DNA sequence: TGAGGCATCCGTAGC
DNA sequence: GTGCTACGGATGCCTCA
């Protein structure tokens, strides 16, 4: 079976291992974390858990042999020289081509850099990203799930360890009451052989170029982002919280003085029984007596002031109960930079290809919205995200990215001609719908126009479009058919995509990633329409995500070949004025960068150029770089 | 037969 | 019957005293 070889305590064996490791061009290094249940002797401490330590590594390069490097203090080779050799063997020198294979690459990168002090810089392979690339809408892979599906022969090796069931590497988890050496070696072996199998399957499926050109470098950029962390104030959040609490108290007092009956706003039954039947306000067509949602109250805001007040109350509460407490609970002092930041946890296992943050979900911070205090106070929570002192947020978003991708994929000559020239379409359709002049639109009206346009692109209509359109169904359908007649490319693209998905069973992104939609053949009109809508949405959203990833990796390369300094806020922990192009957040269309006010004039170019040359499309890509002292007040930048 | 803990769904937000 | 995601709170359902 396994042939674990301890490289420590032997000198000739250590030198042989070093030379063979340097000769080999494909590693399978894996970490090994253990408990302190019996410091500075057994290993290196880990940030976030003081009860766990890192002991050693398991390196495999073929067969069932898993060499075990030891970082333990436990004498010809001391800790310093072993660390020196370990760092030297993990760096690219003289076009040395290597392919490191790590399970859960981001976590291992962070653990090695922050604790041990080693930043591996080579070509990475993760036997959990390729599995997603194969089937994008499966469960999050586990070591047991990978071994069962791709390396069944070594399946009996995974016996006695129940930690493989969870979504975490075998060596990193501190449970199972096993020695870290054995878990690390077994992991190493499995993630090498199964990764060989995955590479074979990827080459068969023609997805290896995407895997090694745009996916793993994107994971590296995400690791840098998670090391950086978005800044925080804790001085503006309290101000907004106090203002919102005062407004909530005012709303409650006004409701009490108006109706005179206890409400319990969170209780839908009480609201229905005191609003739909008590205080007039007849309900719509459809305990559980009447529906109380945003749409039903929006349809009768003007009839009575009370529904508007309760909608305002619910909207304000769904900013302190869901956006204020999560941020205030999750903060870090970050002594080096002298400010409180917040470090999210990314996830790239989404169905389309987008990246979502899950602790907290920073991509859902509420926008700016006015308020009345018996003039608007601008209580937006985005005002509390600030850069390091002497820094500026340098956001850079594509303008109409999905629309441009759709124009490129549809070959609509008229739409391409419209988009290539400098003009606007969403504002124009908003003004035409609201009869105001074309050069006049509100921000909420802009958002509503975006919703309407993307809905009619994705195939909605009939009664659904009417509620947001505020118009009858007949003229709405007339407008829909007229637009379909003057957007021939869009309808032809929809028909072609549906037919191709019917023929093949999968829709292919512009880069090559494909998603499987069996529901196309569901024989049920509702589910068939849902699957067609999924295909049409995916073929564009995945393309947008891939273009954003290409832009991210290109920007990272361009600002890493320049600006000689630490690559991230986590790299300076391994020890100078802060100067660089740090990457802090991605909003599915934007790349927030935390730039000091000395490289901005350069970075605002390097970003704006590199986002424009990411993919050669028929329609030119537009980038709107905006600079500001905070995520709330972002003013446009000339260049 | 009543009560407490857990699995599930809903309505909100962003893109 | 617009799609992707996260998530705190409401609402049963199952189980135990
Ligand atoms: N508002 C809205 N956006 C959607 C919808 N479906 C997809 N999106 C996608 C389209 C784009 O890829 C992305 C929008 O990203 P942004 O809001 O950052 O675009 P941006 O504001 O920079 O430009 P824009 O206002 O759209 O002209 O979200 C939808 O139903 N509503």
């Amino acid at each position: 079976s396994l042939s674990i070889i301890d490289v420590a305590s032997d000198q000739n064996l250590f030198q042989t291992f070093i030379k063979e490791w340097r000769c080999k061009k494909r590693f399978s290094i894996s970490l090994a974390c253990e408990k302190i249940r019996s410091i500075r002797d057994d290993g290196f401490p880990i940030k976030g858990c003081d009860d766990t330590l890192v002991v050693g590594l398991a390196v495999c390069w073929g067969g069932r042999d898993a060499y075990y490097f030891s970082l333990q203090k436990e004498p010809s080779l001391t800790l310093k020289d072993r660390m020196w050799y370990l760092q030297s063997c993990l760096r690219k020198e003289s076009d040395k081509e290597c392919s490191v294979v790590i399970y859960d690459f981001i976590q291992s990168y962070k653990i090695l850099l922050l604790s041990c002090g080693i930043s591996l810089e080579q070509s990475y392979e993760d036997p959990k990203v390729a599995c997603w690339l194969l089937d994008p809408d499966s469960q999050e892979p586990t070591l047991h799930s990978i071994v069962t599906s791709f390396l069944p022969h070594e399946l009996p090796l995974l016996e006695g360890m129940e930690t493989s069931q969870g979504i975490q590497s075998l060596g990193l988890n501190a449970g199972s009451e096993h020695s870290g050496r054995y878990r690390a070696s077994v992991e190493s072996i499995l993630i090498f052989n199964s990764m060989n199998q995955l590479n074979s399957l990827l080459q068969k499926e023609n997805l290896q170029d995407v895997f090694r050109k745009v996916e793993m470098p994107s994971q590296y950029c995400l690791a840098l982002l998670e090391l950086n962390g978005i800044g925080f104030s804790t001085a503006e959040c309290e101000s907004q919280k106090h203002i919102m609490q005062a407004k909530l108290d005012a709303i409650e007092t006004q409701a009490y003085q108006l109706a005179g009956h206890s409400f319990s706003f969170t209780s839908s039954d009480d609201i229905a029984e005191v609003l739909f039947l008590e205080l007039k306000l007849p309900p719509n067509r459809e305990g559980r007596q009447f529906s109380t949602s945003k749409d039903v109250l929006n349809k009768l805001k003007a009839l009575h002031p009370l529904p508007g007040l309760i909608l305002e109350w619910r909207r304000i509460t769904n900013a302190i109960t869901k956006v204020v407490f999560p941020l205030q609970r999750e903060k870090c002092l970050n002594p080096f930079l002298g400010m409180e930041r917040i470090y999210p946890v990314s996830q790239s296992h989404t169905a389309t290809g987008r990246i979502t943050f899950t602790e907290p979900n920073i991509q859902n911070v509420p926008r700016d919205f006015e308020i009345k205090m018996p003039m608007p106070f601008s209580i937006s929570m985005r005002h509390a995200f600030v850069p390091f002192p002497g820094g500026s947020i340098l956001a850079a978003d594509y303008s109409q990215l999905e629309l441009r991708i759709l124009a490129h994929l549809s070959h609509d000559r008229r739409l391409i001609q419209v988009l290539n020239t400098g003009a606007d379409v969403f504002r124009s359709i908003a003004a035409e719908w609201k009869m105001i002049e074309p050069e006049s639109v509100g921000d909420d009206l802009r958002q509503q126009a975006k919703q309407i346009c993307y809905g009619i692109i994705y195939g909605m209509g009939a009664k659904s479009l009417g509620e947001q359109m505020g118009i009858k169904e007949n003229d709405a359908a007339c407008y829909i058919d007229s637009f379909k007649s003057r957007y021939t490319g869009i309808n032809q693209f929809m028909t072609e995509t549906v037919k191709n998905c019917k023929r093949d069973g999968f829709v292919q992104t512009i880069l090559g990633r494909r998603r499987y939609l069996p529901g196309i053949k569901d024989n049920n009109p509702y589910r068939k329409a849902h699957a067609e809508r999924q295909a049409i949405n995916t073929i564009v959203q995945g393309s947008a995500a891939d273009i954003v990833k290409i832009a991210t990796v290109n920007i990272q390369k361009q600002l890493e070949t320049f600006h000689s300094t630490f690559k991230s806020h986590g790299h300076r922990e391994g020890m100078c004025p802060i100067r660089g192009g740090f990457f802090i957040l991605q909003l599915h269309d934007e790349l927030l960068y935390e730039v000091a006010e000395e490289d901005v004039v350069q970075v605002a170019q390097i970003v704006k150029n590199e986002m424009e040359s990411a993919v050669k499309l028929s329609v030119k890509l537009k980038v709107k770089v905006k600079i500001g002292a905070s995520w709330g007040e972002l003013k446009d930048f000339d260049v």
